[PDB]
């Protein structure tokens, strides 16, 4: 966009992007790290770690009571 180059080009008729898609869904395949809200929406976690499913409340605000009504 500065310099002018025959080996040089736009690049526009290729996106780089187009293989980092396809990188995800690697790494999905392999599984090696999750978010929690996958886990339990897959449902790989257990009964006993589903426990935690009072964090939701405590994000909501709820356990922390307000001052004000």
């Amino acid at each position: 966009t500065k310099q002018k180059e025959a080996v040089n080009d736009k690049g526009k008729a290729a996106v780089v992007k187009v293989v980092e898609s396809q990188a995800e869904l690697y790494s999905l395949e392999k599984n090696e790290d999750a978010s929690l809200r996958k886990l339990q929406a897959d449902g790989r976690i257990t009964e006993e770690q589903a426990k935690a499913y009072k964090e939701y409340n405590d994000k909501n605000g709820g356990a922390n009571r307000k001052v004000n009504d």
